[PDB]
């Protein structure tokens, strides 16, 4: 029921003036045909979706912002949410998120507490969860999808987390 | 009854000598309409007011002030509500607010005790949260609402918490 | 009774020889007029006073100053306030205030102890509180009142509360 | 019967061969005629004194020394008294003073003992405090009374303390 | 059954476009034929593989991260893998790892704690753990394996621990 | 009985080749006469002296020395008493001394022990008290007295104590 | 029985692509012949082995890493096994390992805890234990063994200890 | 009887090849003459010896040592007594002593333990005493006494403590 | 029996591409004839040897390294053992060193605990204690013995102490 | 009968290929004439020795090592001892010191352990102790003694305290 579709299955095309974009195309399987779920291997895939029944879309994007050059500490991600004339824009949300730079480094006192290991400090501490749940929705007439991340001030260096995905729920 | 309308939904001028001006227009509906609310998707949207009734705004706006080159540490925020001639000023007030500058880091510290997440020292250590209750009152005769925000001392950067926005009370 | 009249409400001319000075005009109403409150909506408004009778003004000023160029740590602001031949003084003082300098930063320390909030931290160690109470003497026969904030060691940015006002007490 | 005159409600001569110099008139009204105490509102103020007899003054004084460009951290203030030929000294006195520097900042320490607020720290330990009691003696004849005050090492930034007065008692 | 197969026994090709190249071909054994192992000599060894029968492989990477020039102190790790018209991609995925910068050094305290060998410090706390299980499905049919190892920010210095290799389960 | 007359009714020469002089005439008052101290103003007075007896002098002199341009720590204060041919000395003692540096700071400990007035950190910290007692004697048949202050290792400034004199004893 | 041979016995060739180079001759007395040991001296020595009889070989390798120029923190060791056309590998491995650099230096805490001998300090922090069991078969038909240790990212000064050498078990 | 001679009691002639000069003549009073004593003022005095009896001399020594240009830290202070052809050397000594250095401070730890005032912590850490007893012998036969004070290794700044003298004991 | 011969005793021969010789010629006395001692004196002494007899070497060498300008701090010792056609090396080692860089200094914590002369604190910190026993052997028939000590990263300065020296046992 | 003689009463002639040397002649008296002392007063002296008798040196030599311009903090002392063709060698030591640089300075821990005076500091912490004890034999025929103390490393500023000398034993 609960499809969950991680972001490395879309289609990624990154650009200056727009960030970059996630967009894939939707299949629509008739009724009485056991729905398929996504395999994550990160292949572009086909959404699957019923044939006529509103989908709400519930988006986990975990990221880790990293400065290019301006080192600014702060900065602010731009989510656009698009679908299939033009594409029409269905959400648009703006999160704060805190940016790796140059002149950060732990203190000794964090690897203590925070764990041994640097990459759970990181994940504790420099990882921006972004959770949109029960905001979008979708239906399977349309046949495209496209996310937008853009970071506001700066450009910057996102790392998405493997397991950022939108959930396709009942 | 207490319909609040988000920032992210009015539309965004930015400019030079104003700063960030946030204009939207006003629907009057007539009685017996069943009022409708602000849907929260960041597209701009008429808001729904009662065809002749006097409404009490309430502004909520939190805010992250970052500075761009003077990196001065406090700044003057200046807030200017305006109204549907010309516009005709309705409010103004100042608030002095933190904004971040280059020299600023987290002690190890303040990671400690403010939480590991560094987005949620930022929450409790540099947001700034600017609310004006019970002094706004506007009138569905009129058809455009603008909320002026502008920094006094230097231009910065200003990130508004998607949350911000303007509840129209009863 | 004690009509609060907030200095946003007066009208500001910012200078260079005098600092900035805060005049406004006054109403005479007649007696058994029911006197009316300054609305606290940041607009210039005539001040309200009774026809022929003595009031006697309590000046409310908080304010945060802070370095332009010179970085001196400490200022003195001169307080002259005028009334409606040419404008007359009746009243003039000086009072030592503290001035944020660029090389001023906060000890995490300060964090912990004076609140978690930065903008708490100026407000409980940079705000200048200045009160003058039963010092000054104005009545309803003269038709302006002017008051002037200005620093004599170096010209700065003085971020004025929004709170400051003068009382006109019965 | 101790009329305190304020500093403020003399008159200010600075120049740069003797320092400031804090010159007023003397009114001599007869005896049976209700002496008056000077006004603390900052204007230049005749000083009331009895027709015949000898007053003697209390000098109160204290002040804000802060360097210029020498920051040189102790200075030497040389305070001379005239009266109203020429005229002619009646006392003079030197007293060690505590000048700020640009390279002096607070310790955190500091903060949490002498006080939050950063002016509470400058009273408890820059301000000087200068009482010259009982050692100046003045009749009514005399027409002036005269107070200068000069930096001898080098030439720097006094801020007087409003409540700096000179006390003339009975 | 659970031949591990490291991967100092594959092909190694580094590049500058794919970053390192993992390809080893496969032997196809009938059935009755005794499965061999790997031996785990660091020599280039084609994999033995049931004639028909599908594999399933778990991805046992642990890697150093050390940065070239750029001193960037995050990255993302491309894992691709392939098989053998032109290689066909069977699973992609992206891990964020720590990456040794030249700013970075142990405090005396990690010393202490993590253990006094340094590379113990660095297997605790600098040590990327990467494995990726139950999501690789391989036949003995296509006779190549390909994996694919590249930071995407920048190009590093990876140092794959020795232990690294693919589990090929019944 | 035990005149003191501080250094400042004395007159002031300062040189370049000798230091600070402290010359004063005397004044020989003849037997029940009623013998007058010395006023404590600050101005120059004759030193009131029996008219033909023995007087034994006690030199109190409290002193802050300041370095000018060679910052040295520590110098050496000469003293020469002279009496009115030409002058004879009577008198030469050396006391070392510690002199203010540009390089010298309280430490926020200092503060708190010392006290919280800055004045009296130095008052107990670097203040030299030099007290010759018992050393001098001088008759009232001469006609002057000369006491000279000179450092020998460096030019510096002397900021002596107002309550520095000599004490002419019964 | 288990002969074991010191590497300073062998023959070192270094070099610049390759590393440092352990070769060494093969002497194969016949069967009753009472096998003699390699004489821990230092001096270049043939290896006696059996005349036929497979040899499994157990390396011991205990070094110093230490930057020359890169001063990098972390490096891997590339370990060679060769044997007596042309050499035919036998044995290839990796280690990380970690390496001294100019700017590393021992806390005060750690020559408590640790052992008052620097030496000590750095046996039990950075000693590089390698040690290869039961991994490399050799027989006494080739007449050469060769080991190669070579650094991967920079080229290094390692600092092998005397007691490494290679085990030829029974 | 124990004559105490101050050494300012001396002729002092300063050079640059021997150092500082102490030399004083010597008068010889007859048997039966009330030995006198040096009146400790500074002044230049003969030295009273009995007529024909040896006299052992105790010299008393403390001085402060303070660096010119050199900064060294230690020195070797040279103590050469001479007595009255030419005069001829009965006594020499070399003493270790410590000099100011410009590069020395008080810690703040110095002041709270050795004394408030920065004096005494010079008087218990940088004042050196240097006590010759019962190793000098000289008689009044001899009309000279000289004693030389040089610095060995650098040319530096001698404060020599008004109390140091010789002790011309019975 | 045991005669201990120290290393200053020995002729010393410095270069530079083979670092310090000790070289020494063999006396060979017959039997009975009351084996002498070598006299610790530092002087030149040819090693008493019995006429025909084996002796065992054992070699006691104390030294401290010390960095000349690579500043490196960590060495490797060099130790090559000859005897008297050309010289025939019977042992060679390698000892792993600490050498005293420039930019190593004591903590006050190791003076309080390791001793306080400094003297001891190097005697147990930075001492290089090199024991090779029952492994070198020469016969008095050879009439030279040399012993090599070169640094292998870096030319340094070896400091060797006075004891060092070899035992010739029975 | 353990004649003490201080090398103050040794002639010294310095030198830059020797380094400091300290000859002396010897006076031989005959049996029964009582041995006299030598003198502790820094003046030649020629040493008492008996006319025939064997006499055994122990040399006791505290000194303070400082650097000159190399500033190394570990020299190399080197004693050697002669006597009255050419003198002959017999004795060679060599002992390692620590020598003073510019880079050292006391930590205020050491001054409240070791001593308030900071010449106890070096006292305890500086100061070189050598004692050459029952290895040195010389002989009264002989007509000169000479002692050599040479920095081997480099040249340095030896302060050899007054207490040095050499014991004649009985």
């Amino acid at each position: 029921s609960s499809n969950v579709v991680p972001l490395n299955t879309f289609n990624i095309l990154n650009g200056v003036q727009f960030g970059t974009k996630f967009f894939q195309s939707i299949k629509s399987i008739p009724v009485g045909t056991d729905l398929p779920q996504t395999i994550d291997n990160g292949l572009s895939q086909l959404i699957p979706m019923r044939d006529n029944m509103e989908y709400k879309l519930d988006l986990n994007l975990q990221l880790y912002c990293q400065s290019k050059t301006d080192h600014l500490n702060l900065d602010n991600l731009l989510i656009d949410v698009y679908r299939g004339s033009k594409d029409e824009k269905i959400f648009h949300t703006s999160r704060p998120i805190v940016c790796l730079a140059l002149t950060d480094s732990m203190s000794p006192q964090e690897i203590e507490q925070l764990g041994p290991s640097r990459l759970d400090v990181y994940d504790e501490e420099w990882l921006n969860t972004i959770r949109i749940e029960d905001k979008i929705s979708l239906e399977s007439s349309y046949e495209t999808i496209s996310v937008f991340l853009k970071t506001e001030i700066a450009q910057r260096n996102l790392i998405i987390h493997p397991e950022s995905g939108i959930k396709f729920r009942m």
